[PDB]
């Protein structure tokens, strides 16, 4: 049972699977574990574990949001709020992790979350491409293959870019083309990505009240359960914005939704889920089903003789 050993669960799958076909736990605003201020954490904090611990808990999709604070520097951010570290820290942690667990792959979403400092001359995509993706420091770290729909075998030991920066000149990863990903605001939507090779289906209704959010998540989970198309990629965000008045913290919200969705997954048996992106990945509450574990265990192991 895969969720008992979350450190190396991908290494247990058939490596011929497309990443799209693997049920992957992701963490929303992954780098926000740095916040400790109780007032701002109500709304700005979405994770309590650091990157390495999230990886050890089985998280393989990371939602990194950035701001260029100088021409050679991307700082990790929740909108205007600095999260106390730069992109190099996540890349070093993933590198160390993928070294220790060389048959896992990590998907890293990269998005601009705030306006650059006015002294910055370069676009966010130029900075990411020149100072990180092409940095010789990260030489064997990213997926650099030409397969628009790569398999686990092809991406073992690497970070596969998931591009939310807009058009890019990077040629590997999801949305790595000059058009990027057209991302609809506060919605469930579909858009063709990678010069038309893949159909990307997103639930990102980040302003929904609880009942409407649960239905949007279940709706996309139901679509996935009956869809074995390899060229369809599902990204299903359980996270919502905390609200300044409608005070129910991201943590309170996650304590409702994560177990509710975990229980539905568990009842559906082993069936395709897509990539489910959660707040407080790995945070357990006694007597509640755990969303990360149930995502992991929803992957079907075909039984071969040894
Ligand atoms: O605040 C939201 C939220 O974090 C979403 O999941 C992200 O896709 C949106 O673009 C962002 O505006």
């Amino acid at each position: 049972s895969l969720s008992k050993s979350p450190e190396n669960w991908m290494s247990k799958l058939d490596d011929g699977k497309h990443l799209t076909e693997i049920n992957i736990p992701g963490s929303h605003d992954s780098g926000s574990f740095t916040l400790k201020d109780p007032v701002k954490s109500v709304w700005a904090k979405t994770q309590d574990k650091d990157y390495l611990t999230q990886m050890k808990s089985g998280v393989r999709f990371f939602d990194i949001r950035g701001r260029a604070s100088a021409d050679n520097m991307i700082s990790v951010h929740h909108g205007m709020v600095y999260l106390h570290h730069e992109l190099g820290k996540f890349l070093d942690d993933a590198k160390y992790y993928l070294s220790a667990y060389p048959n896992e792959t990590i998907v890293m979403s990269m998005k601009k979350d705030y306006d650059s400092d006015s002294k910055v001359t370069k676009t966010f995509e130029e900075i990411f491409r020149e100072y990180y993706y092409n940095n010789p420091q990260y030489q064997n770290l990213f997926y650099t293959g030409s397969n628009a729909n790569p398999t686990l075998k092809e991406t073992k030991g690497k970070i596969v870019l998931f591009n939310r920066m807009g058009g890019t000149y990077i040629k590997s990863g999801y949305g790595a083309d000059t058009s990027g990903i057209q991302w609809a605001d506060n919605a469930t939507f579909e858009t063709k990505i990678n010069n038309g090779s893949l159909n990307l289906k997103v639930q990102d209704e980040y302003k929904d009240y609880y009942d409407k959010k649960v239905e949007a998540v279940k709706n996309l989970l139901a679509k996935a359960k009956t869809d074995s198309n390899k060229d369809n990629v599902y990204v299903n965000f359980l996270s919502v914005a905390s609200g300044g008045s409608a005070f129910n913290s991201t943590y309170n919200y996650a304590s409702y939704i994560n177990p509710e969705i975990a229980k539905t997954i568990k009842a559906n048996g082993k069936a395709r889920t897509g990539w489910l992106i959660v707040d407080y990945a790995g945070y357990t509450w006694p007597g509640y089903d755990d969303i990360v574990s149930e995502i992991i265990d929803s992957n079907k192991l075909e039984h071969h003789h040894h």
